[PDB]
């Protein structure tokens, strides 16, 4: 479990494989802080428990929980039959393995590497969500240790997992409203940043969507608006309601996507996901310590692509059952499962934002 | 802040003054563990916040909270105007300052001493409520440190504050169903135990009530059935409902009390407190991690006696307003205040079990 | 990673395989508390680092360190080339994986099980070394979790790994001066205890050595006086110096061993290990916080038996090089390595007391 | 213990009184992290213990130690007789109460206020010494809580206590090489900064010394080169050795000081302190974990001015006894005591950098 430091994945012959490709398991943290999760985080925990139990039927889950809520998580995972879910002890300031976590790589020859980015809590001292983010910056290194996989460290380059989507071949989907944000690499030019993404992902081309539905939190991550459902085909939220908060950004994205081609050349067969018709109304906001009824993001594009299955969010919206239908179209040969991950949407992020899959090898 | 060790309070000329006597302030901890408090303890916290804000108008409060929920408690106490309530950092396994806390003393000459007992979580490895109780056994010593008050250490003698009630002069009210319990000094005889209580409290006489309404938790503490409302006059729960769970123990106590005299000789003018007509039905028991609707104790005798005021529990029972009336009779020249401390009654103990007053001096 | 609970290893067809048998890796904790280790434990740490680096050349090491000294241990293990040593995050009250750790099992068909005993810090509230031992009682369960191996829980049966030595077939070496100690199963008869050892180890016979060289610490563990070097052949300390502190216990053991046969019937070809000629003189005892020059145990019998190698202690004694020679005789076809594990001998226990090997499978 | 927020000390009629003025006690933290202190910090601790025991004979000490090293500090302070030293529980990333701590104020009418600055570990993410500095930014607020003293919060203004020295009347001694450093208020002009110092200190004039002997650590704090020994008279290091590392900065300072007048008008009767002739050679640097023989600052100007006493550093240098003589001249009517605070000088800062006095009141 060492650290390669004199070369880049591109030279070393590694590449972040498509989320859809075959994978050994999934990694996910455990919510605890009252600063962000209501009611001692008990609800969110149960919400995490389910989203975990869901991956169960498709592959194993690596649930990492802080030492203080360990005995608990283990008593609840055994309470659910306890199949292929393992509880490993791991500290974190907040449960967002998608961002702070490791972004694995592969050389297509069996070896499994990884790229550990710098994490500053989505912004840092300039615009970060919370302050002490040092334990999260450890999560990526720690998880590569108990897995026996070397890693590349992008020094001074702060990037979070759920801000980039990739397809098997040299192409990635970033959101300039975030990667260019001043609280994220303001010493690097849009040119420099592309080069990095090309060296640590092995993407000969970077598609720049241009506004996000995460104005001031994640700073407009792309794992909320679109993604790659297959090398060439992609997903994307789309509504016609000209009075819906995500209308323009979504359409602006759709127009960009549909008019965009990838590396190998094929056009992007853009798909259509739906958006809620009623935003999640935060309740019991009083139990959220400070250092109600306010709207919180709830996107169906926040789904995880395991092998032979899909874990989709079900907020209990009107256009809910439609989401499960739409996703079904995209991945016909994949059982789709849905969970009430609405309770975690009150924390700013969904199913995708709380998982991280590890590509299988041999 | 040293430790006297070669003499006892009796010889040193000190005595635990009556709870009613003049006092400088009140000490209380902060609930946090999910093992005992539902919903991340958020509810219980608010319940503690109030019971705290209540003492506010009578004297200052010393709210000690673990380092992890400090910023929070301070943001909520300032949110309530922030008058004479100070938040000091202090770790604890559970919020029960009444038991683990220090039992102050006085020489009636200005000096303030204290007696630190051994705490084993109400029983210990034999019948304790929880296991790691080492941080609580620190609370008493820690609080005597930041107050500049020496202390006496009763080595190998495990006693908890809320298991004994005292009146100004040589007399204390203990409950043999607890002090004699095998999980509490099974190497000491009922004779030995009395001697200790006489040396560290300066009580020339010990009244032995004989069963409690705390069968298997606190093991029948006396701070649930009765207490001293004035040197000579006492309180005591009493119901005629021969089908009420506390009926016999309460009556058995009343008969004992009324037939009992104190040290100075005067008879005990026994009073009458009421009991709920409906036991607190524990709800949302699922959010209580394990290593619903079950009844939980709810006694009105669990009131704190500050100077010029009374803090009484209000569970929202039928015989509730009656309790406030009854207590009013006892302490006419004392403003009585009541708070919904029902949420903490779900943790096994009330207002009294969560406070600890420090007698003023000069 | 579940828990079998209605049957015992004997019925389930599992058995603790000989320490010498083939093994996948070795588990070991990380010293930190100033209550026991001098100079902030920095020395002991380096001593652990080496003993770890030593196993390196024979098999992989699983170094589990508390979250507070994690970054450190990883910076030091990479500083040593970083080969097959992985640092996993794990909390513990003290580094003694040998005792609190899991005692693996095998069905000789590929499956890997385990038996988790109760740990009370060698005695408990009656004679334990330290008080809070709850985090250590977690170590065994935690390590079985990140390894995907079920376990058996011996409820109310407190036993520590390094108090029993086993040989492939139905036989184990226990030390009655410990297993019978009142601070360890005083509700179980010597008959009952044997039955347990027979059900969770699959040993049809238990050899009872009868005094140990650990009078009041570990309470006379057997992993200090003797062990099984091969099914039938054993090791054992032996000196002729009638003025040496371990003289009689050692000889008393030798006489017992040599006159004892195992399960299958073969006689025990007793061997001879040497003892130091100069006891380790504890220095700088002042840096050891309390809640100098005193002697501390230093036994050469405290060696770990990895596959194709031996890790032996080298205190810098006169009969030191002799120890390496003696052990060499016993395991001719095994490279013997020695490390200055004298610094950890100041903590009460050696190389063996700080490791725990996991038998390989397929 | 509230927070005044709509007015400044200047308007409110408060002013940081001279360090020499009468004071109630002294506050100091407790070293623990292995990232900075060698040998588990055990040595530095003892060094802190002494420097603490020293203040003992002049006034009371408020020793705040993290919860993990509490029992220890209390066992050592009672081991020293235990006079007027109280151990209060308080977490911190590092022991430097001088900087992170509160900078008290007074209205000369009895009331005691304070000014809490922003702390970013001497620089922050730009040039800070360590990363997680959130617990230290709590120390100032926490200590004002257990003392019943309101405070002023300089939002977005990061200043550390030991970077400014004041004399009773409108004058302060800052070091531009630090207060202007880019990692400390690079959004504020030298004009703006002076105004702040004038509003929260009540100093109608700011003397700008111009280079420090702390090149890249504290970034040239002034509490290393000079200070106010009396309103008008000051101290200052001075050597003639043109080959001494502090030569020019010291002389450059002396020339500046001597040519400078204060607010009330009187000239500054500059004094002369000596510098070591041999820099402290860091030893045993290996026991200092990383995320030898190198020189470390050792200034005699790092002395604390209690009432009726002086605590001066004694590194065991050639010009050591001279320092005690020199300081003696300055404060004739003050008993001078010296302690081997060389062990803490290996951490970057001395006696002054680790204390914080609270001005008495009535």
């Amino acid at each position: 479990a060492k650290r390669i430091k004199n070369t880049t994945p591109k030279q070393d012959g590694f590449r972040m494989p498509g989320e859809f490709e075959k994978q050994k398991q999934i990694w996910m943290l455990w919510p605890w802080r009252n600063d962000n999760w209501r009611l001692g985080a008990k609800p969110a925990q149960k919400a995490f428990l389910e989203v975990a139990e869901a991956i169960s039927e498709f592959e194993p889950v690596s649930l990492c929980v802080p030492p203080l809520q360990y005995e608990n998580a283990l008593a609840r995972v055994s309470e659910l039959g306890s199949h292929n879910i393992r509880i490993i002890e791991m500290t974190n300031d907040d449960a967002w393995i998608r961002d702070c976590g490791p972004t694995f790589l592969v050389n297509d020859k069996g070896d499994l590497r990884a790229v550990d980015w710098e994490f500053n809590a989505w912004g840092g001292l300039v615009d970060g969500l919370y302050f002490p983010w040092d334990q999260d910056a450890l999560v990526a290194r720690k998880v590569c240790e108990i897995e026996g996989v070397d890693s590349y460290k992008t020094k001074d380059f702060v990037l979070e997992g759920g801000s980039i989507h990739v397809d098997g071949e040299g192409t990635v989907l970033v959101t300039e409203m975030c990667l260019l944000h001043p609280s994220r690499n303001p010493h690097l030019t849009k040119e420099d940043i592309e080069d990095k993404l090309k060296d640590y992902l092995n993407c000969v081309k970077v598609l720049w969507v241009k506004d996000g539905i995460d104005p001031y939190e994640t700073n407009g991550h792309i794992d909320d608006v679109a993604c790659f459902i297959r090398p060439g085909e992609v997903a994307c939220i789309y509504t016609d309601d000209k009075e819906h908060p995500f209308y323009q950004e979504a359409k602006a994205a759709y127009d960009f996507l549909s008019q965009q081609t990838d590396a190998k050349g094929r056009p992007l067969k853009v798909h259509k996901m739906c958006v809620t018709k009623e935003p999640c109304y935060l309740q019991e906001a009083a139990t959220i310590d400070y250092v109600e009824g306010e709207m919180a993001i709830a996107s169906y594009l926040n789904f995880l692509i395991v092998n032979g299955g899909i874990i989709l969010p079900q907020y209990g919206d009107e256009n809910d059952q439609l989401a499960k239908q739409q996703v079904q179209e995209m991945f016909p040969d994949r059982k789709v499962v849905g969970v009430r991950t609405e309770e975690i949407a009150y924390g700013g992020g969904n199913i995708h934002c709380i998982t991280q899959q590890q590509p299988a090898t041999l």
